């Protein structure tokens, strides 16, 4: 209606949402170490802080709990703002216009971040204005996408973390994940001189276009092809983002659609869900058939959401060696460990932006598409599915999802922390000391496999653009090798302190020790016991157990929102190596002195 | 459908496209120096030239004849490109990559550009499946916006002139002037903490907006704010272009909708046609009632069409100013000289925006609006209205516009050309020497009065935004003051050659030589009499007809496609002084010798 659009914008819920970004920026600002808050003795008896403004007129008051890995857990209810003796509402654009110095961000980045924390501050809005469900409800749901599209928090560590940048409020109502608006694909013809399919061993072009659209589907887009005269031989099917099409393809790439490169087919009959990758489509129609993984020009958390038309020749390849490796290893088998595969891409070369862009142009980012496949054949009876990232969900109430499938287990909380910490951690610990081997496994990346609320086993996503192995000479097979990086030794660890530790461990003990289930000590032990129940398990790897000690007293700080600060198109660039990692100081590791 | 999205990207319309672009960049780049075409031996006449690419490997070759000011007129139907040996097809993007260099188009802006170039081509294909009217059957009309969206050129000099990059495909479908889409304006309450109306003389709030809205839709709009617990005392009626609302004040400004600064109060009834400037509305439901201006936050041209709300408080006071002076001035009233006054305006200063940007960021620019009178009421039965413009259209068959109110108005060439000038060029002339006060005269900033096919007066519009008075020390009414200049005396009268003759003239001229009509000789003949006749009327400006000699047999080539090519977003900076441009050498004045 017009008014329908804005609905979810109202001063009450714009007032929540505030207070909820403003807490997660002093939170995570100060682990960052931008902001150092000077106690106040009095009230709290040692729990009062306040953080000033670049000029001090505007205090920022709160109290907080800080844990391990020098975590702040900043209480909500508690922020308030005060200037020249009185108070004022809090205020999140504010909060960056008078910290800007103090948070480094410059005259050029700080118009177009506060976009993204407008956008930000909408989507709190609308998730506010959605049935408020608790996490008993939704861990007793079973339902898959009820989770992923249940999730509020999103990446835990940046604070400009929601943006979609590049949707008008239509675009989000139509697309951000949190709608759980059904999407149908837009599905092109492009022509063979320009687009290349690769097939994962087991699939054929023919049969797996059968498989996903229907032979009916297939023949009435042959049908188009021939009524505009053009033979069906001569193109591969791409499908894609229905905002890329509407808004780029028909713009930048109208050349490609006049000249017959691209032949618009129309959508396909299946219904999607944006997962929390925005760009990634679930298949609700049919919950076993292959995700689609699309090219999407908008900005979200510092990079386009493109998609990369080179890196899909190595992509099935690479899932391949990785699932085959899975397979052959004895410890990898205990774990339960699995994958699910990209089967299956296409990639579209833009000739002429080739021949006028870098390598690194998001102008060569805006037309391919990867097939993943679903988890969901996979599961058996009493089996359901979550994103790793529902362990950090909190309810409107506080209320953990972790804490509500220990309640639903009934195991203690550490008897539970070691059934997800085998699935989840222990492959990254084998895969790091056996193979040198590193993913990107944030809560976005993992799958857990529950049974009656216990983690049975964990399922890894996002392969072929995140998986490196940390050694120049590994011997690999041709097509895998880019995945062989440079990294430092003194870095290599980092995958695992900072990946797992900092930016998800961090967030999981908070919870639970706030909210009285278990100790961050009792929570840290357990990491231990499973740690050292690994290496004791394989002591052929003990010289490279010491080598790359996971009992280190400290690590390095390495500080998320500060790309973002520095770059909020480009956060990591062209460094091919590594170093783009802001370093700031140390943390004491909790497993320090157990070994 | 979605195919229907695209119906006009075809081949043949594509190929159609890229000549035209080729031959008008062949044409304008070799006016501004960018290009040195070199004659071929006299084998098919003498008159053909070649131009090669950086690297010498691709040739275009074509016929041109050059006229006055350096005016290549390329034929359309001569352009052939070579490489080694063979033929191949005519490519835009092809022909700025193979000349990136030779035209100073910077790696960062090379694929905007030819992103804009993408854009510019859509539209002449979007264009040439439109009912293909004759110059005769428009001139014949008398329809003032049949002729508005009948226009195909726009700017005439820029080669990337038809950009509307933010467009989607369906909103060029929506809003682009050449589709004659019916366009309803979202009206929006703006709280007057932010927002600021200022009047012309004459002009009072309520009443105005009850005569633009009708009261019946004021009290609905009144009755929105009531039922939101909201005072309408509290608030001021902006509208904006649905583009602006949807996909920038609903996301960019989404936290000063949350906190009630702006409500959506719906759309107005009355349908709006996008003009040649696709941010301004001409009311087609009610021709009489006033065009409206928006902030439209789309790339075109080299600027960001948005509108600034700083600029609003001075804009009708600077029109009042401008209309009471041409009252005043006896050369000015027997000209017939008339504006259509910007009456009213409205500015939304977003507070936190304006604190973390400079004067000059196009966030200060995303919400204002003016009002300007329609020309419509002013006009008597015989007469028409058509946009300057229209006189530099050629139809599809090579058929000039002026070429058709010549033949309908029985004059002679000349007689027609001495109507028009007396019209048009006389008022500049008298405002450049008593006055020091110059416009930006272009086909889009001009509307004809024709009788007969005669042209009885012109109207200028775009007066707030464009006029200047060059003398600082110039007594201008405090509200006005800014108009004022410092303009180098060098520099003054480019105003007069660039803008009117080597950017409009140079184009009526060569059309009129072209087709038949009239020779370059007599139609500049005719400029150099008005010219005379006008100075003769005025002895006592004759030691400033001396100084600023409008017959000096060179002035300065000013390049416009220079300066997008430079710059594609910010082409002439807000800051220093009239020095983004880009002399190069100068032209023989056609008016040389004439005195
Ligand atoms: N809890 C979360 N943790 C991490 N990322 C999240 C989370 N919720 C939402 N996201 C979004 O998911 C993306 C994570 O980055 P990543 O590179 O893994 O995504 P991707 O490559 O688009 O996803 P995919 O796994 O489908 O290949 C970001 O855009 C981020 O905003
Ligand atoms: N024939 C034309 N001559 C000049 N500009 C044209 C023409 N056709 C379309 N245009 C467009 O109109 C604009 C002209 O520049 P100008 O700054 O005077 O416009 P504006 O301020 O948007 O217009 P206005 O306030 O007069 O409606 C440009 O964006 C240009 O692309
Ligand atoms: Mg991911
Ligand atoms: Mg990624
Ligand atoms: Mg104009």
């Amino acid at each position: 209606s017009l008014a329908d659009a804005v609905a979810h914008l109202t001063p009450e819920r714009w007032e929540e949402a505030n207070r909820l970004l403003v807490r997660k920026a002093l939170a995570e600002f100060t682990h960052e170490r931008l902001l150092t808050p000077e106690r106040e003795p009095d009230d709290g008896g040692g729990q009062t802080y306040v953080v000033r403004s670049d000029d001090g007129q505007t205090a920022y008051r709160f109290t907080a709990t800080v844990r391990a890995l020098d975590h702040w857990q900043v209480d909500a209810a508690s922020v308030t703002r005060h200037r020249d003796g009185a108070e004022l509402p809090l205020a999140a654009l504010d909060f960056f216009i008078e910290l800007k110095q103090t948070l480094g961000l410059s005259d050029e980045i700080l118009p177009v971040y506060l976009e993204e924390i407008s956008s930000t501050l909408s989507g709190t809005c609308y998730k506010l204005t959605k049935p408020q469900l608790s996490s008993a409800e939704l861990a007793r749901s079973g339902d898959f996408q009820a989770v992923e599209t249940g999730m509020t928090e999103g990446h835990p560590c940046f604070v400009a973390n929601n943006g979609r940048l590049g949707f008008g409020i239509h675009e989000y109502l139509s697309y951000a994940p949190e709608t759980a608006s059904p999407v149908r694909l837009v599905w092109l013809a492009a022509h063979r001189s320009r687009a290349a399919f690769t097939a994962g061993v087991g699939i054929e072009y023919e049969s797996f276009v059968r498989d996903e659209l229907g032979a009916a589907t297939v023949d009435r887009f042959h049908g188009v092809l021939r009524g505009r005269g053009l033979d069906p031989a001569d193109y591969l099917l791409i499908p894609v983002h229905p905002w890329q099409w509407w808004n780029k393809l028909t713009v930048t790439f109208a050349a490609e659609v006049a000249r017959g490169h691209l032949v618009c087919l129309g959508e396909g009959d299946d219904e999607y869900l944006a997962q929390q990758s925005i760009r990634t489509f679930f298949n609700a129609s049919h919950p076993g058939k292959h995700y689609v993984k699309t090219a999407l020009s908008v900005l979200n958390m510092g990079f386009m959401q493109g998609l990369s038309a080179a890196y899909m020749e190595a992509t099935p390849a690479i899932n391949d060696w990785l699932a085959r490796l899975i397979e052959g290893d004895p410890v990898l088998k205990e774990t339960g460990l699995s994958i699910i595969r990209e089967r299956a891409a296409v990639g579209y070369r833009h000739l002429e932006y080739e021949q006028a862009t870098d390598r690194y142009s998001p102008y060569r980012k805006m037309l391919a598409a990867l097939w993943r496949e679903s988890p969901v054949p996979s599961i058996r009876e009493g089996e359901t599915l979550a994103t790793m990232a529902s362990l950090v969900h909190q309810d409107h109430e506080g209320a953990s999802f972790a804490g509500a499938l220990i309640e639903r287990s009934g195991l203690t909380p550490t008897e539970w922390l070691r059934h997800y910490l085998r699935a989840y951690y222990v492959p990254l610990l084998h895969s790091f000391y056996a193979y040198d081997l590193v993913y990107m496994p944030h809560g976005e990346n993992v799958i857990l496999v529950l049974a009656d609320g216990v983690v049975r086993r964990a399922v890894y996503k996002d392969i072929a653009e995140e998986i490196a192995v940390m050694d120049p000479d590994a011997v690999l097979p041709p097509e895998v090798s880019r995945i062989a990086v440079d990294v430092p030794d003194d870095k290599k660890l980092l995958s695992i302190f900072t990946d797992v530790f900092d930016c998800f461990f961090r967030f999981l003990a908070a919870n639970l020790a706030e909210e009285g289930i278990v100790t961050e000590d009792a929570f840290w032990r357990t990491v231990a016991e499973v740690t050292r129940e690994y290496q004791e398990s394989v002591p052929e790897l003990a010289d490279k157990f010491e080598r790359y000690d996971m009992f280190a007293p400290e690590f390095a700080l390495s500080c998320l929102n500060r790309l973002q600060l520095r770059d909020n198109r480009q956060m990591v660039d062209l460094a091919d190596p590594s170093g783009a990692l802001q370093l700031v100081g140390t943390l004491k590791n909790p497993l320090a002195g157990r070994l």
